[PDB]
Protein backbone atom coordinates (compact mmCIF):
# COMPACT_ATOMS: atom_id res chain seq x y z
CA UNK A 1 0.00 0.00 0.00
CA UNK A 2 0.21 1.46 -2.22
CA UNK A 3 4.39 1.06 -2.79
CA UNK A 4 4.26 -2.62 -2.50
CA UNK A 5 1.83 -2.33 -6.04
CA UNK A 6 5.53 -1.37 -7.48
CA UNK A 7 8.40 -3.40 -8.32
CA UNK A 8 11.38 -1.74 -9.93
CA UNK A 9 15.18 -0.81 -10.32
CA UNK A 10 14.48 2.52 -8.54
CA UNK A 11 15.03 6.29 -10.58
CA UNK A 12 18.49 6.82 -12.47
CA UNK A 13 20.88 4.74 -10.12
CA UNK A 14 23.94 6.08 -9.13
CA UNK A 15 25.84 3.08 -11.18
CA UNK A 16 25.21 0.75 -14.13
CA UNK A 17 23.34 -1.91 -12.73
CA UNK A 18 22.81 -3.76 -16.28
CA UNK A 19 25.40 -5.67 -18.34
CA UNK A 20 23.78 -5.93 -21.57
CA UNK A 21 26.47 -6.45 -24.03
CA UNK A 22 28.17 -10.05 -23.38
CA UNK A 23 31.50 -8.41 -24.57
CA UNK A 24 31.43 -6.05 -22.18
CA UNK A 25 33.64 -6.42 -19.28
CA UNK A 26 31.15 -4.89 -16.47
CA UNK A 27 28.50 -3.00 -16.41
CA UNK A 28 27.97 -1.30 -19.21
CA UNK A 29 24.05 0.62 -19.08
CA UNK A 30 21.52 2.02 -16.46
CA UNK A 31 18.01 -0.89 -17.16
CA UNK A 32 14.95 1.34 -15.90
CA UNK A 33 12.41 -1.11 -15.04
CA UNK A 34 8.96 -0.61 -13.29
CA UNK A 35 6.58 -2.99 -12.96
CA UNK A 36 2.87 -1.94 -11.49
CA UNK A 37 0.45 -4.32 -10.66
CA UNK A 38 -2.93 -3.38 -12.75
CA UNK A 39 -5.78 -5.38 -12.04
CA UNK A 40 -5.31 -9.15 -13.82
CA UNK A 41 -2.60 -7.19 -15.45
CA UNK A 42 0.72 -5.84 -15.16
CA UNK A 43 2.25 -2.58 -16.59
CA UNK A 44 5.81 -3.07 -17.89
CA UNK A 45 7.85 0.26 -18.21
CA UNK A 46 11.18 0.00 -19.25
CA UNK A 47 14.18 1.69 -20.97
CA UNK A 48 18.39 1.70 -21.21
CA UNK A 49 21.03 4.78 -19.99
CA UNK A 50 23.78 4.01 -21.46
CA UNK A 51 27.13 3.80 -19.75
CA UNK A 52 30.17 2.23 -21.45
CA UNK A 53 31.51 3.71 -24.48
CA UNK A 54 31.06 0.52 -26.12
CA UNK A 55 27.42 0.84 -25.78
CA UNK A 56 27.11 4.27 -26.53
CA UNK A 57 28.72 3.56 -29.90
CA UNK A 58 26.18 1.15 -30.59
CA UNK A 59 24.24 4.56 -32.33
CA UNK A 60 26.90 4.53 -35.07
CA UNK A 61 26.35 1.68 -36.68
CA UNK A 62 22.65 1.02 -39.05
CA UNK A 63 21.94 -2.87 -37.70
CA UNK A 64 21.86 -3.41 -34.03
CA UNK A 65 20.26 -5.55 -31.69
CA UNK A 66 20.54 -6.01 -27.83
CA UNK A 67 19.02 -7.48 -25.36
CA UNK A 68 18.56 -7.47 -21.57
CA UNK A 69 17.36 -10.70 -20.06
CA UNK A 70 15.60 -10.76 -16.59
CA UNK A 71 15.00 -14.33 -14.79
CA UNK A 72 13.38 -14.99 -12.15
CA UNK A 73 12.78 -18.02 -9.60
CA UNK A 74 9.94 -19.88 -8.08
CA UNK A 75 8.87 -16.83 -5.85
CA UNK A 76 9.38 -14.05 -8.02
CA UNK A 77 13.13 -13.12 -7.19
CA UNK A 78 15.47 -11.99 -10.11
CA UNK A 79 18.37 -14.07 -10.24
CA UNK A 80 20.83 -11.31 -10.63
CA UNK A 81 23.54 -13.60 -11.64
CA UNK A 82 22.01 -15.47 -14.35
CA UNK A 83 20.37 -12.01 -15.70
CA UNK A 84 21.65 -8.69 -17.31
CA UNK A 85 19.97 -7.11 -14.65
CA UNK A 86 22.78 -7.41 -11.79
CA UNK A 87 20.84 -5.58 -8.96
CA UNK A 88 17.47 -7.20 -7.51
CA UNK A 89 14.27 -5.45 -7.94
CA UNK A 90 12.50 -4.06 -5.08
CA UNK A 91 9.12 -2.32 -3.84
CA UNK A 92 8.73 1.97 -4.19
CA UNK A 93 10.50 3.83 -1.43
CA UNK A 94 10.55 7.40 -3.15
CA UNK A 95 11.93 7.32 -5.94
CA UNK A 96 14.30 4.48 -4.91
CA UNK A 97 14.00 1.24 -4.46
CA UNK A 98 12.63 -0.33 -0.93
CA UNK A 99 15.22 -2.74 1.10
CA UNK A 100 13.15 -5.07 2.96
CA UNK A 101 11.40 -8.43 1.58
CA UNK A 102 9.14 -8.21 -1.17
CA UNK A 103 5.35 -8.73 -0.90
CA UNK A 104 3.89 -10.97 -3.37
CA UNK A 105 6.56 -11.27 -5.84
CA UNK A 106 5.43 -14.03 -7.84
CA UNK A 107 2.32 -12.14 -8.50
CA UNK A 108 4.41 -9.27 -10.76
CA UNK A 109 5.87 -12.36 -13.02
CA UNK A 110 4.25 -13.11 -16.41
CA UNK A 111 1.70 -16.06 -15.90
CA UNK A 112 2.94 -19.47 -17.63
CA UNK A 113 -0.94 -19.89 -18.18
CA UNK A 114 -0.92 -17.15 -20.75
CA UNK A 115 2.98 -17.50 -21.62
CA UNK A 116 3.77 -21.23 -21.61
CA UNK A 117 7.33 -22.71 -21.39
CA UNK A 118 8.55 -24.70 -24.50
CA UNK A 119 4.77 -25.17 -25.84
CA UNK A 120 5.40 -25.07 -29.81
CA UNK A 121 1.65 -24.69 -30.84
CA UNK A 122 1.34 -21.78 -28.63
CA UNK A 123 4.77 -20.09 -28.99
CA UNK A 124 3.18 -17.05 -30.96
CA UNK A 125 1.52 -15.89 -27.82
CA UNK A 126 5.15 -15.29 -25.81
CA UNK A 127 5.59 -12.70 -28.11
CA UNK A 128 5.11 -8.63 -27.58
CA UNK A 129 6.12 -5.74 -29.96
CA UNK A 130 6.40 -1.90 -30.15
CA UNK A 131 8.43 0.80 -30.78
CA UNK A 132 10.80 3.00 -28.77
CA UNK A 133 12.81 6.01 -29.65
CA UNK A 134 16.26 7.39 -29.75
CA UNK A 135 16.45 10.80 -29.78
CA UNK A 136 19.10 11.72 -31.80
CA UNK A 137 21.69 15.17 -31.96
CA UNK A 138 19.73 16.67 -34.59
CA UNK A 139 16.55 16.19 -32.15
CA UNK A 140 14.82 13.74 -34.34
CA UNK A 141 13.29 10.78 -33.05
CA UNK A 142 14.77 7.60 -34.07
CA UNK A 143 12.67 4.73 -33.95
CA UNK A 144 13.90 1.07 -32.25
CA UNK A 145 11.93 -1.83 -32.95
CA UNK A 146 11.29 -3.67 -29.59
CA UNK A 147 10.62 -7.24 -28.93
CA UNK A 148 9.48 -8.67 -25.44
CA UNK A 149 9.23 -12.73 -25.08
CA UNK A 150 7.80 -13.99 -21.93
CA UNK A 151 8.99 -16.69 -20.69
CA UNK A 152 9.01 -19.56 -23.60
CA UNK A 153 12.22 -20.95 -23.05
CA UNK A 154 14.18 -21.39 -19.67
CA UNK A 155 18.35 -20.60 -19.06
CA UNK A 156 17.70 -23.74 -16.50
CA UNK A 157 16.49 -25.02 -13.36
CA UNK A 158 16.07 -22.17 -11.50
CA UNK A 159 14.23 -19.80 -13.81
CA UNK A 160 10.73 -20.55 -13.34
CA UNK A 161 10.07 -16.71 -15.27
CA UNK A 162 11.39 -14.84 -17.83
CA UNK A 163 11.36 -11.33 -19.57
CA UNK A 164 13.94 -11.21 -22.79
CA UNK A 165 13.40 -7.28 -24.03
CA UNK A 166 15.17 -6.76 -26.97
CA UNK A 167 15.72 -3.69 -28.85
CA UNK A 168 16.91 -3.62 -32.49
CA UNK A 169 17.22 -1.13 -35.97
CA UNK A 170 18.43 -2.08 -39.43
CA UNK A 171 18.51 1.49 -41.08
CA UNK A 172 19.51 3.11 -44.28
CA UNK A 173 21.55 4.78 -42.11
CA UNK A 174 22.47 5.68 -38.53
CA UNK A 175 21.55 7.23 -35.80
CA UNK A 176 24.75 8.89 -35.31
CA UNK A 177 28.06 9.80 -36.38
CA UNK A 178 31.53 8.99 -34.64
CA UNK A 179 31.37 12.18 -33.06
CA UNK A 180 27.85 13.15 -32.74
CA UNK A 181 26.82 10.48 -30.86
CA UNK A 182 26.93 10.95 -26.85
CA UNK A 183 24.64 8.32 -24.99
CA UNK A 184 22.44 5.82 -26.31
CA UNK A 185 18.91 6.41 -24.46
CA UNK A 186 16.01 4.69 -25.36
CA UNK A 187 12.44 6.75 -24.31
CA UNK A 188 10.24 4.07 -21.79
CA UNK A 189 8.95 1.46 -23.91
CA UNK A 190 5.57 0.29 -21.90
CA UNK A 191 4.00 -2.93 -22.26
CA UNK A 192 1.30 -4.86 -20.75
CA UNK A 193 0.92 -9.00 -20.00
CA UNK A 194 -1.07 -11.26 -18.09
CA UNK A 195 0.45 -11.50 -14.58
CA UNK A 196 0.78 -14.81 -12.71
CA UNK A 197 -1.35 -14.83 -9.59
CA UNK A 198 0.07 -13.97 -5.81
CA UNK B 1 -11.53 -7.68 -3.30
CA UNK B 2 -8.90 -6.34 -6.46
CA UNK B 3 -10.17 -9.03 -8.04
CA UNK B 4 -13.42 -6.86 -8.98
CA UNK B 5 -11.29 -4.66 -10.46
CA UNK B 6 -11.06 -6.44 -13.63
CA UNK B 7 -13.77 -7.99 -16.10
CA UNK B 8 -12.24 -10.41 -18.48
CA UNK B 9 -12.40 -13.98 -19.89
CA UNK B 10 -9.86 -15.30 -18.55
CA UNK B 11 -7.08 -16.82 -19.62
CA UNK B 12 -6.69 -19.42 -22.82
CA UNK B 13 -10.02 -20.21 -21.92
CA UNK B 14 -10.48 -24.51 -23.27
CA UNK B 15 -12.41 -24.29 -25.98
CA UNK B 16 -13.59 -21.18 -28.64
CA UNK B 17 -15.24 -18.73 -26.85
CA UNK B 18 -16.18 -16.46 -30.01
CA UNK B 19 -17.95 -16.29 -33.22
CA UNK B 20 -15.90 -13.65 -35.49
CA UNK B 21 -16.51 -15.02 -38.77
CA UNK B 22 -19.85 -14.34 -40.19
CA UNK B 23 -18.98 -17.24 -42.38
CA UNK B 24 -18.12 -19.51 -39.41
CA UNK B 25 -21.03 -22.79 -38.20
CA UNK B 26 -19.60 -22.23 -34.62
CA UNK B 27 -17.23 -20.20 -32.20
CA UNK B 28 -14.04 -19.94 -34.61
CA UNK B 29 -11.67 -18.39 -31.94
CA UNK B 30 -10.57 -17.84 -28.50
CA UNK B 31 -11.32 -13.58 -27.61
CA UNK B 32 -9.21 -12.94 -25.14
CA UNK B 33 -10.28 -9.35 -23.29
CA UNK B 34 -9.07 -7.93 -20.02
CA UNK B 35 -10.78 -4.79 -18.92
CA UNK B 36 -8.97 -3.09 -15.59
CA UNK B 37 -10.38 -0.10 -14.40
CA UNK B 38 -7.89 2.43 -13.49
CA UNK B 39 -9.16 5.97 -12.37
CA UNK B 40 -11.36 7.77 -14.57
CA UNK B 41 -10.12 5.07 -17.41
CA UNK B 42 -9.96 1.16 -18.33
CA UNK B 43 -7.19 0.10 -19.54
CA UNK B 44 -8.44 -2.53 -22.38
CA UNK B 45 -6.25 -5.40 -23.30
CA UNK B 46 -7.46 -7.50 -26.31
CA UNK B 47 -6.07 -10.06 -28.78
CA UNK B 48 -7.30 -13.57 -30.54
CA UNK B 49 -6.08 -17.17 -30.44
CA UNK B 50 -7.68 -18.56 -33.55
CA UNK B 51 -8.80 -22.20 -33.60
CA UNK B 52 -10.96 -22.98 -36.57
CA UNK B 53 -9.42 -23.53 -40.01
CA UNK B 54 -10.87 -21.34 -42.08
CA UNK B 55 -9.96 -18.26 -39.60
CA UNK B 56 -5.94 -20.04 -38.74
CA UNK B 57 -5.85 -19.00 -43.04
CA UNK B 58 -6.87 -15.87 -43.10
CA UNK B 59 -2.53 -15.77 -42.39
CA UNK B 60 -2.12 -17.16 -45.96
CA UNK B 61 -3.99 -14.11 -47.35
CA UNK B 62 -2.71 -10.52 -48.31
CA UNK B 63 -5.86 -9.31 -47.63
CA UNK B 64 -8.01 -9.31 -44.08
CA UNK B 65 -10.07 -7.74 -42.38
CA UNK B 66 -12.29 -9.01 -39.16
CA UNK B 67 -14.61 -7.16 -36.48
CA UNK B 68 -15.50 -9.27 -32.68
CA UNK B 69 -18.40 -6.71 -31.90
CA UNK B 70 -19.23 -6.29 -28.03
CA UNK B 71 -22.58 -5.05 -26.92
CA UNK B 72 -23.78 -4.77 -23.47
CA UNK B 73 -26.79 -4.33 -21.91
CA UNK B 74 -28.09 -1.17 -19.24
CA UNK B 75 -26.00 -2.94 -16.45
CA UNK B 76 -23.06 -3.81 -18.36
CA UNK B 77 -23.74 -7.18 -18.74
CA UNK B 78 -22.21 -8.76 -22.12
CA UNK B 79 -25.36 -9.42 -24.68
CA UNK B 80 -23.98 -12.68 -26.39
CA UNK B 81 -26.60 -13.82 -28.81
CA UNK B 82 -25.64 -9.76 -30.49
CA UNK B 83 -21.95 -10.48 -29.99
CA UNK B 84 -19.21 -12.06 -31.44
CA UNK B 85 -18.20 -12.97 -27.64
CA UNK B 86 -20.33 -15.31 -26.77
CA UNK B 87 -19.43 -16.11 -22.95
CA UNK B 88 -20.22 -13.49 -20.51
CA UNK B 89 -17.19 -11.50 -18.83
CA UNK B 90 -16.72 -11.95 -15.01
CA UNK B 91 -13.77 -10.69 -12.78
CA UNK B 92 -10.90 -12.19 -11.80
CA UNK B 93 -10.54 -15.46 -10.10
CA UNK B 94 -7.55 -16.65 -10.43
CA UNK B 95 -6.01 -16.84 -14.14
CA UNK B 96 -10.03 -17.67 -14.65
CA UNK B 97 -13.01 -16.10 -14.52
CA UNK B 98 -15.43 -15.59 -11.50
CA UNK B 99 -18.56 -16.93 -11.47
CA UNK B 100 -20.79 -15.03 -9.37
CA UNK B 101 -22.85 -11.51 -10.13
CA UNK B 102 -20.58 -8.70 -11.45
CA UNK B 103 -19.76 -5.75 -9.67
CA UNK B 104 -20.09 -2.65 -10.54
CA UNK B 105 -20.25 -3.95 -14.35
CA UNK B 106 -21.73 -0.51 -15.55
CA UNK B 107 -18.37 1.08 -14.50
CA UNK B 108 -16.27 -0.70 -17.01
CA UNK B 109 -18.60 0.64 -20.05
CA UNK B 110 -17.18 3.51 -22.73
CA UNK B 111 -18.26 6.26 -21.24
CA UNK B 112 -21.74 7.73 -23.19
CA UNK B 113 -20.48 10.66 -22.72
CA UNK B 114 -16.71 10.66 -23.78
CA UNK B 115 -18.38 8.20 -26.70
CA UNK B 116 -21.85 9.47 -27.63
CA UNK B 117 -24.31 7.21 -29.52
CA UNK B 118 -25.37 9.39 -32.98
CA UNK B 119 -24.03 12.60 -32.60
CA UNK B 120 -23.02 13.05 -36.13
CA UNK B 121 -20.82 16.44 -35.23
CA UNK B 122 -18.70 14.45 -32.69
CA UNK B 123 -18.14 10.99 -34.68
CA UNK B 124 -14.63 11.19 -34.62
CA UNK B 125 -14.16 11.05 -30.92
CA UNK B 126 -15.52 7.19 -31.05
CA UNK B 127 -12.67 5.77 -32.80
CA UNK B 128 -9.14 4.70 -31.67
CA UNK B 129 -6.01 3.01 -33.57
CA UNK B 130 -3.36 1.18 -33.19
CA UNK B 131 -1.19 -1.79 -34.55
CA UNK B 132 -0.69 -4.87 -33.33
CA UNK B 133 1.52 -8.09 -34.73
CA UNK B 134 1.47 -11.65 -36.15
CA UNK B 135 4.50 -13.59 -35.37
CA UNK B 136 5.40 -15.38 -38.26
CA UNK B 137 6.79 -19.41 -38.48
CA UNK B 138 10.28 -17.34 -39.60
CA UNK B 139 9.67 -15.72 -36.67
CA UNK B 140 9.65 -12.27 -38.43
CA UNK B 141 7.02 -9.80 -36.99
CA UNK B 142 4.22 -9.07 -39.08
CA UNK B 143 2.16 -5.45 -38.52
CA UNK B 144 -1.84 -5.92 -38.10
CA UNK B 145 -3.84 -2.50 -38.45
CA UNK B 146 -6.45 -2.40 -35.46
CA UNK B 147 -9.18 0.03 -35.14
CA UNK B 148 -11.40 0.49 -32.08
CA UNK B 149 -15.06 2.16 -32.08
CA UNK B 150 -16.91 2.71 -29.32
CA UNK B 151 -20.64 3.42 -28.42
CA UNK B 152 -21.14 5.60 -31.63
CA UNK B 153 -24.65 3.29 -33.35
CA UNK B 154 -26.67 0.93 -31.24
CA UNK B 155 -27.40 -2.41 -32.69
CA UNK B 156 -31.18 -2.10 -31.15
CA UNK B 157 -32.74 -1.03 -28.03
CA UNK B 158 -31.26 -3.18 -25.50
CA UNK B 159 -27.52 -2.55 -26.09
CA UNK B 160 -26.91 0.63 -23.86
CA UNK B 161 -22.38 0.65 -24.67
CA UNK B 162 -21.12 -0.90 -27.64
CA UNK B 163 -17.13 -1.96 -27.96
CA UNK B 164 -16.29 -3.48 -31.65
CA UNK B 165 -12.64 -4.42 -32.73
CA UNK B 166 -11.33 -4.73 -36.17
CA UNK B 167 -8.09 -6.14 -37.17
CA UNK B 168 -6.52 -5.60 -40.70
CA UNK B 169 -4.50 -5.72 -43.23
CA UNK B 170 -3.38 -5.25 -47.27
CA UNK B 171 0.31 -5.57 -48.14
CA UNK B 172 2.10 -7.35 -51.02
CA UNK B 173 2.89 -10.57 -49.35
CA UNK B 174 0.97 -12.51 -47.31
CA UNK B 175 1.51 -13.31 -43.29
CA UNK B 176 2.43 -16.87 -44.41
CA UNK B 177 1.76 -19.37 -47.52
CA UNK B 178 -0.45 -22.70 -46.86
CA UNK B 179 2.47 -24.95 -46.43
CA UNK B 180 3.63 -22.19 -43.44
CA UNK B 181 0.16 -21.47 -41.55
CA UNK B 182 -0.41 -22.59 -38.26
CA UNK B 183 -2.48 -20.70 -35.65
CA UNK B 184 -3.44 -16.77 -36.41
CA UNK B 185 -2.19 -15.26 -33.08
CA UNK B 186 -2.52 -11.36 -32.68
CA UNK B 187 -0.06 -9.66 -30.37
CA UNK B 188 -2.07 -8.03 -27.22
CA UNK B 189 -3.33 -4.58 -28.22
CA UNK B 190 -3.91 -2.31 -25.19
CA UNK B 191 -6.00 0.74 -25.24
CA UNK B 192 -7.27 3.34 -23.07
CA UNK B 193 -11.06 4.84 -22.80
CA UNK B 194 -12.44 7.29 -20.28
CA UNK B 195 -15.51 4.89 -18.49
CA UNK B 196 -19.02 5.11 -17.71
CA UNK B 197 -19.45 5.96 -13.84
CA UNK B 198 -20.46 3.10 -11.46
CA UNK C 1 -11.71 7.37 -2.61
CA UNK C 2 -10.58 6.67 -6.00
CA UNK C 3 -11.68 9.45 -7.47
CA UNK C 4 -8.61 11.28 -5.81
CA UNK C 5 -6.44 8.96 -8.07
CA UNK C 6 -6.99 10.80 -10.89
CA UNK C 7 -6.09 14.42 -12.06
CA UNK C 8 -8.28 15.46 -14.60
CA UNK C 9 -9.59 18.13 -16.87
CA UNK C 10 -13.29 16.48 -17.09
CA UNK C 11 -15.27 15.04 -20.01
CA UNK C 12 -15.79 17.34 -22.89
CA UNK C 13 -16.08 20.81 -21.73
CA UNK C 14 -18.88 22.91 -22.94
CA UNK C 15 -16.36 25.32 -23.74
CA UNK C 16 -13.21 25.67 -25.31
CA UNK C 17 -10.64 25.08 -22.13
CA UNK C 18 -7.22 26.01 -24.08
CA UNK C 19 -5.31 27.91 -26.21
CA UNK C 20 -2.60 26.02 -28.26
CA UNK C 21 -2.02 28.81 -31.61
CA UNK C 22 -0.52 31.62 -30.10
CA UNK C 23 -2.29 33.97 -32.90
CA UNK C 24 -5.57 33.11 -31.21
CA UNK C 25 -7.69 35.18 -30.15
CA UNK C 26 -8.66 33.32 -27.05
CA UNK C 27 -9.82 29.57 -26.02
CA UNK C 28 -9.36 27.73 -29.65
CA UNK C 29 -10.13 23.87 -28.44
CA UNK C 30 -11.27 21.52 -25.63
CA UNK C 31 -8.05 20.05 -24.13
CA UNK C 32 -8.78 16.85 -22.42
CA UNK C 33 -6.11 15.82 -20.39
CA UNK C 34 -6.56 12.39 -17.90
CA UNK C 35 -3.49 11.56 -15.71
CA UNK C 36 -3.90 8.66 -13.28
CA UNK C 37 -1.79 7.59 -10.91
CA UNK C 38 -0.67 4.42 -11.44
CA UNK C 39 1.81 2.91 -8.75
CA UNK C 40 5.53 4.64 -9.21
CA UNK C 41 3.90 5.60 -12.64
CA UNK C 42 1.64 8.09 -13.51
CA UNK C 43 -0.93 7.16 -16.73
CA UNK C 44 -1.41 10.03 -19.19
CA UNK C 45 -4.43 10.16 -21.31
CA UNK C 46 -4.65 13.28 -24.02
CA UNK C 47 -6.02 14.63 -27.26
CA UNK C 48 -7.53 17.58 -28.68
CA UNK C 49 -11.14 18.81 -29.80
CA UNK C 50 -10.77 21.58 -32.15
CA UNK C 51 -13.42 24.58 -31.97
CA UNK C 52 -12.15 27.71 -34.11
CA UNK C 53 -12.11 27.73 -37.82
CA UNK C 54 -8.47 28.93 -37.81
CA UNK C 55 -7.28 25.80 -35.53
CA UNK C 56 -9.61 23.19 -37.59
CA UNK C 57 -8.44 24.58 -40.81
CA UNK C 58 -4.74 23.20 -39.85
CA UNK C 59 -5.74 20.26 -41.73
CA UNK C 60 -5.75 21.58 -44.53
CA UNK C 61 -1.77 21.96 -44.23
CA UNK C 62 0.84 19.20 -45.54
CA UNK C 63 3.30 20.79 -42.44
CA UNK C 64 1.96 21.10 -38.86
CA UNK C 65 3.06 21.48 -35.29
CA UNK C 66 1.14 22.97 -32.51
CA UNK C 67 1.89 22.62 -28.71
CA UNK C 68 -0.19 22.30 -25.45
CA UNK C 69 1.95 24.02 -22.71
CA UNK C 70 1.36 22.87 -19.29
CA UNK C 71 2.78 24.55 -16.06
CA UNK C 72 2.21 23.49 -12.33
CA UNK C 73 3.98 25.31 -9.38
CA UNK C 74 5.39 23.26 -6.61
CA UNK C 75 2.19 21.57 -5.21
CA UNK C 76 1.43 20.36 -8.20
CA UNK C 77 -1.25 23.21 -9.18
CA UNK C 78 -1.70 24.36 -13.14
CA UNK C 79 -0.39 28.08 -13.99
CA UNK C 80 -3.32 28.95 -15.90
CA UNK C 81 -2.05 32.00 -16.60
CA UNK C 82 1.45 30.39 -18.18
CA UNK C 83 0.07 27.32 -19.74
CA UNK C 84 -2.37 26.76 -22.97
CA UNK C 85 -4.75 24.90 -20.76
CA UNK C 86 -6.62 27.94 -19.04
CA UNK C 87 -8.81 25.71 -16.34
CA UNK C 88 -7.64 23.78 -13.80
CA UNK C 89 -7.31 20.06 -13.65
CA UNK C 90 -9.14 18.58 -10.50
CA UNK C 91 -10.13 15.38 -9.11
CA UNK C 92 -12.70 12.83 -10.77
CA UNK C 93 -16.31 13.54 -10.02
CA UNK C 94 -18.54 11.40 -12.48
CA UNK C 95 -17.77 12.95 -15.76
CA UNK C 96 -16.88 16.13 -14.63
CA UNK C 97 -14.29 17.81 -12.39
CA UNK C 98 -14.51 18.02 -8.59
CA UNK C 99 -14.43 21.79 -7.06
CA UNK C 100 -13.06 20.95 -3.68
CA UNK C 101 -8.62 21.30 -2.74
CA UNK C 102 -6.60 18.42 -4.64
CA UNK C 103 -4.98 15.95 -2.57
CA UNK C 104 -1.85 14.95 -3.08
CA UNK C 105 -1.45 16.84 -6.27
CA UNK C 106 2.52 17.23 -6.37
CA UNK C 107 2.11 12.83 -6.39
CA UNK C 108 0.93 13.52 -10.07
CA UNK C 109 3.46 15.44 -11.52
CA UNK C 110 6.61 13.99 -13.82
CA UNK C 111 9.64 13.33 -11.03
CA UNK C 112 11.98 15.63 -11.57
CA UNK C 113 14.92 12.57 -10.20
CA UNK C 114 13.86 10.48 -13.54
CA UNK C 115 13.47 14.38 -15.47
CA UNK C 116 15.46 16.95 -14.80
CA UNK C 117 15.76 20.29 -15.59
CA UNK C 118 18.79 22.13 -17.50
CA UNK C 119 20.69 18.93 -17.22
CA UNK C 120 22.27 18.77 -20.61
CA UNK C 121 24.15 15.46 -20.26
CA UNK C 122 20.90 13.88 -19.49
CA UNK C 123 18.51 15.96 -21.72
CA UNK C 124 17.54 12.73 -23.92
CA UNK C 125 15.57 11.20 -20.64
CA UNK C 126 12.84 13.96 -20.71
CA UNK C 127 11.59 12.68 -23.89
CA UNK C 128 8.35 10.87 -24.86
CA UNK C 129 7.27 10.08 -28.92
CA UNK C 130 4.30 8.12 -29.93
CA UNK C 131 1.61 8.61 -32.55
CA UNK C 132 -2.02 9.25 -32.74
CA UNK C 133 -4.54 9.34 -35.61
CA UNK C 134 -6.64 12.16 -36.94
CA UNK C 135 -10.12 10.48 -38.61
CA UNK C 136 -10.33 11.85 -41.94
CA UNK C 137 -13.27 12.53 -43.62
CA UNK C 138 -13.01 9.26 -45.74
CA UNK C 139 -12.49 7.58 -42.35
CA UNK C 140 -9.14 6.97 -42.95
CA UNK C 141 -6.72 7.41 -39.96
CA UNK C 142 -4.04 9.86 -40.50
CA UNK C 143 -1.01 9.84 -38.80
CA UNK C 144 0.25 12.52 -36.23
CA UNK C 145 3.31 12.53 -34.32
CA UNK C 146 3.42 13.20 -30.62
CA UNK C 147 5.79 14.10 -28.26
CA UNK C 148 6.09 14.79 -24.88
CA UNK C 149 8.95 16.52 -23.22
CA UNK C 150 9.02 16.50 -19.24
CA UNK C 151 10.57 19.12 -17.09
CA UNK C 152 14.15 20.07 -18.69
CA UNK C 153 13.18 23.62 -19.52
CA UNK C 154 11.06 26.29 -17.14
CA UNK C 155 9.30 28.96 -18.48
CA UNK C 156 10.34 30.92 -14.98
CA UNK C 157 10.75 30.44 -11.10
CA UNK C 158 6.62 29.66 -10.78
CA UNK C 159 7.04 26.55 -13.19
CA UNK C 160 8.27 23.54 -10.98
CA UNK C 161 7.11 20.74 -13.22
CA UNK C 162 6.46 21.11 -16.96
CA UNK C 163 4.50 18.78 -19.30
CA UNK C 164 4.77 20.16 -23.33
CA UNK C 165 3.10 18.18 -25.64
CA UNK C 166 3.13 18.48 -29.18
CA UNK C 167 1.51 17.32 -32.05
CA UNK C 168 3.07 17.50 -35.49
CA UNK C 169 3.20 16.12 -39.34
CA UNK C 170 4.46 16.64 -42.17
CA UNK C 171 3.06 14.89 -45.53
CA UNK C 172 3.32 14.67 -48.90
CA UNK C 173 -0.28 15.68 -49.01
CA UNK C 174 -2.85 16.79 -46.32
CA UNK C 175 -5.48 15.27 -44.28
CA UNK C 176 -8.24 17.09 -45.80
CA UNK C 177 -9.12 19.88 -48.37
CA UNK C 178 -10.92 23.78 -47.48
CA UNK C 179 -14.32 22.20 -48.36
CA UNK C 180 -13.69 18.30 -46.52
CA UNK C 181 -12.21 20.34 -43.07
CA UNK C 182 -14.41 19.61 -40.33
CA UNK C 183 -12.81 19.36 -36.42
CA UNK C 184 -9.22 18.39 -35.43
CA UNK C 185 -9.77 15.76 -33.39
CA UNK C 186 -6.55 13.84 -32.25
CA UNK C 187 -7.61 10.24 -30.98
CA UNK C 188 -6.34 9.23 -27.25
CA UNK C 189 -2.60 9.24 -27.05
CA UNK C 190 -1.67 7.91 -23.59
CA UNK C 191 1.96 7.94 -22.10
CA UNK C 192 4.05 6.82 -18.95
CA UNK C 193 6.18 8.49 -17.01
CA UNK C 194 7.85 7.91 -13.57
CA UNK C 195 5.65 10.56 -10.52
CA UNK C 196 7.09 13.12 -8.36
CA UNK C 197 6.61 12.08 -4.53
CA UNK C 198 3.40 12.93 -2.95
Amino acid sequence: DDNINTLWTGVNPTTANCQIMASSESNDCKLILTLVKTGALVTAFVYVIGVSNDFNMLTTHKNINFTAELFFDSTGNLLTSLSSLKTPLNHKSGQNMATGALTNAKGFMPSTTAYPFNVNSREKENYIYGTCYYTASDHTAFPIDISVMLNQRALNNETSYCIRVTWSWNTGVAPEVQTSATTLVTSPFTFYYIREDD
